[PDB]
């Protein structure tokens, strides 16, 4: 219970890395707000398993990447929190909702980069710029990149711009925010198996596991572990960092 | 004369580094296609004193950062590159225009974001996307970044993001595109005098002089003379890497 | 017996007798590692860390070895594999932690090849050889963390040797992770910023304070605990935003 | 007498009787430096390197230096101080390449002290000390320049301690870059992946080829003149796509 007292967004909760998540940070004491956009049967069954485990949740719907989606975020956010502790502080931000897709290059469209960067980038931006009003000196900011900020991958090449406006954002605001002893960082899971058809097809998940040297795919806790980790006062002393936890697909 | 028989697109040609960078290209013998969004003037006269000093310029309009405009660029380029010497090829491409910044973290509007994005990050891509139906093997995609992807800096911080999505280009580019040959790469001057009042105030210049290990802010030509080699047969083993033209600002 | 979650495994921490290095002693002990705590000449200092370790419930002993002189390795696992068996009937060692090293400022001008040789022979060339030689005795699942320096990545004229030696300690966690990837063995390095041992720095890291070794041992236990398992060969930053340029 | 944009300047290039080393003296040379061709052992492939600089026009000549033995960095200068001289009238050195390096391949559990101490000895320390001693006769406007490898950014358990050497040798450039700021000097690293020195890693570079000599000739060379300005302490990637993960 070392996050006794505290209180956490996870965006992206209703599922894969973000559930996982979840579930690490309620269990550890902290009252979580499990955000979505369309998943709310999977968003409650995740703040079911946390309040089931003995601590506090509650579910937060907001479409992100469309107008006004911040407003509706933390408007759902703030009076949660409030009803339920009687302040709208927030100690800690998980920015872990994310789109992913893959395609040739040439086939991009300006729609497809749009969608991208607003879910990837612009709100996790606004999402911070919004916190800081509420959050508490010794809050935590931590982002989910990818690994693919280091691994070329033509068929994600959008993502990964996406994900390089992302981690800019540790590196700028840790600086901003030092004073208030507000730690930024970025965390870079690899190839994770969110519980998606995908890594059911045996040839595509042994091409996977083959990244990582431990020659498997990630399960969704062992990310949840880290960033447990940096939400705590034992990574009070890291900030402005970019943290690999891809297991050992970054060595080149 | 080592580009002679090379086409290239400098963006933001019009004025600071871009126009430099042209004058530099057009000097070692490339035919230059000099674009800008509205200094159209200030283009022409770019576009002369390389003509002026023995090579071969046009000028290309298009405001970059709004839909239809890459269609616009190219259809004035590839036009103008047929006319003069009967092939739509493009050798070279500089993505080289670029919008600056500064305010708080906390006065960020969604509007200043999607701008910021879509000139700096956005239009590359798609530029990029259509120069490589036009370029040869052997061509060069450079792609001027900023050395405030590794400095912190709150006020700068969308900017920073931009950048970073920017830099994300070279990385899986290159691997896409090597076995045409064809080297991606990320410039990142720090401090430069683009001619703007900015760099007038002795107190703001003083400033920005520090933070050089030379003591100094760049002339453009400095800046300019990097590019020119990257374009060169002398770059050829150099494709996805990150080049620190900055003056030795980033050392810690 | 105060257990948690590092309950049998054992750990070696080089250089255990002060500062950083006994912070990450009292820490892996208080996580249940029986703990080897290492010292050059602090025979005195690395008893009061051994006794420190062992009044609070964890498990403890003192192991003597100066480092970069011919044997150093041989000396340093007599003592280590000796405390083990007697301890535990077996010579596993599960977490290593290379914490010992040597610091030393002055004009670049200045620097002798004997006080290169010191630098490197300490700070690089005992760490790989202490690995070299804990990979016989290290069970899968086990533990080497690297303890480096942020001077990596921040230029300082006055200490090139120093920075030198640390980046090719840096080196260990890149080769060695992919090597060690099938035993599951993580390798990792820590890079703290500046650090009040006891003996205008504090301007450096963005919080505007030189940090306390506790600070750095709570990322060093966390490298050494499962929650840390999907991490090997990383540099991970410790300075407290030093490093932000 | 051939003039080009290096007309006027000095360069000294270890380890330039083959392989990159060679193609660097002939292209520094080419571009109207007069080029100290260093070797060790080599001398009937240095003089055929200076012999080839002096047909094209450039000026050349060898020295005879064997690197990390006591007495090395004395030998060494002492042949070029002299030749300078003799040529110029001057010590001057306007351009210091650090080329001159070993490669040894091995499984980790089998490297012994005297490998290890070899590595550093030739890759690491004597670069540190060609440079110490340079700096008493660079100009202002100077170049230093460090063969590094592109080793120290991919993984490769059976060249550890070569990595460890080179990472050793990247911390020259970013310590010394802050250090000469004032005094113009601009100090690198370039980093080159696989590339034929004449004696499966095909498949490395993005291109799919071994690098030729001449590639990352071209990228010192450029380093070395004045286009390269405002490039300082900075890691310079010619290895043509290889660091792409
Ligand atoms: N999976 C990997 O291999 C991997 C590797 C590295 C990094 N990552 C990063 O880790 C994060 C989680 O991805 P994942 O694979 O674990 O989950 P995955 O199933 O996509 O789940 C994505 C989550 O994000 C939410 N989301 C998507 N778009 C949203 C939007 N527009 N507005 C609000 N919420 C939205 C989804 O909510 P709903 O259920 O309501 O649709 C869902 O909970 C992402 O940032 C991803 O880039 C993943
Ligand atoms: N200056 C620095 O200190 C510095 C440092 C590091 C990196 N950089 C980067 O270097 C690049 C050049 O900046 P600078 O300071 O030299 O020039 P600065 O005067 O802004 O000039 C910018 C150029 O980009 C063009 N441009 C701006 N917005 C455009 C748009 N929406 N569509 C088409 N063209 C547009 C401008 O054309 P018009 O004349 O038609 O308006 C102008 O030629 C930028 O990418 C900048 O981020 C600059
Ligand atoms: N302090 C900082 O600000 C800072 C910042 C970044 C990284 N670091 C790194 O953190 C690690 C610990 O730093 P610290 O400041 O805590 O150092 P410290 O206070 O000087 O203590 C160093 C430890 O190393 C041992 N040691 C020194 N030389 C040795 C040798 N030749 N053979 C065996 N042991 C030797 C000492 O043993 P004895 O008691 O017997 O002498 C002592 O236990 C070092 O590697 C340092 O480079 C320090
Ligand atoms: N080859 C690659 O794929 C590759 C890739 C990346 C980086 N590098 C680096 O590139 C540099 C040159 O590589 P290379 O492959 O061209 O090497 P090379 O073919 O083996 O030649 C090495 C040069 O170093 C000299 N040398 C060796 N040991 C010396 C010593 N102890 N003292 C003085 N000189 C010594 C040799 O002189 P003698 O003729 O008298 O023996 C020779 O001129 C090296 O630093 C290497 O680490 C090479
Ligand atoms: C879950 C998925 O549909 C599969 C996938 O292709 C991927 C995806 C997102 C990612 O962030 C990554 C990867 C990835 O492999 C992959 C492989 C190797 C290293 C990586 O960092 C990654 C990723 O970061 C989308
Ligand atoms: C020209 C300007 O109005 C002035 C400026 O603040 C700046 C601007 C753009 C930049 O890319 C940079 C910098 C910069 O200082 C600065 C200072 C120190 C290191 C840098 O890389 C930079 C920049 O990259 C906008
Ligand atoms: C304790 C000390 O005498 C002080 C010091 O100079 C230092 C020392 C060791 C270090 O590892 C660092 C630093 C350091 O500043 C310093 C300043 C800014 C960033 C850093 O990473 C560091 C260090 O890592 C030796
Ligand atoms: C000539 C050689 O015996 C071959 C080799 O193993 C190597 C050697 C020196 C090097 O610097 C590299 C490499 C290298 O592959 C290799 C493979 C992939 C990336 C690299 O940067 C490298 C190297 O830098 C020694």
């Amino acid at each position: 219970g070392n996050l006794t007292g505290k209180t956490a967004l996870v965006t992206g909760a209703s599922r894969g890395i973000g559930r996982a998540i979840a579930e690490k940070l309620g269990y550890a004491g902290a009252l979580v707000a499990v955000h979505y956009a369309t998943g709310a049967d999977a968003a409650a069954e995740v703040a079911e398993s946390i309040e089931k485990d003995g601590g506090r949740a509650f579910t937060v719907k907001a479409e992100l990447g469309v107008p006004g989606d911040v407003d509706v975020l933390f408007e759902g956010l703030e009076r949660g929190l409030k009803e339920r502790t009687g302040a709208t502080d927030l100690d800690i931000l998980v920015n872990n909702a994310g789109v992913m897709a893959m395609g040739a290059p040439e086939e991009v469209t300006p729609e497809m980069f749009d969608r991208m960067m607003a879910v990837n980038a612009k709100a996790p931006f606004f999402i911070v710029q919004r916190a800081l009003s509420v959050m508490p000196d010794g809050g935590r900011i931590i982002n989910v990149s990818s690994g693919l900020t280091r691994v070329a991958s033509p068929d994600q090449v959008t993502y990964g711009m996406s994900k390089g406006a992302l981690e800019q954002i540790a590196l700028h605001f840790s600086r901003h925010l030092g004073s208030r002893r507000i730690t930024v960082n970025s965390v870079a899971p690899g190839s994770t198996d969110n519980g998606s058809a995908l890594f059911q097809i045996p040839e595509v998940r042994e091409t996977l596991s083959q990244l990582s040297t431990f020659g498997e795919v990630a399960e969704p806790a062992a990310i949840a572990d880290v960033v447990a980790f940096l939400a705590s006062e034992d990574a009070r002393w890291i900030t402005g960092a970019f943290i690999d936890a891809s297991g050992g697909t970054l060595l080149g």
